[PDB]
């Protein structure tokens, strides 16, 4: 479950 998010991917 990870995001591609402007300031870096984050999984959780």
């Amino acid at each position: 479950g990870c995001h591609y998010t402007p300031f870096g991917l984050i999984c959780f």
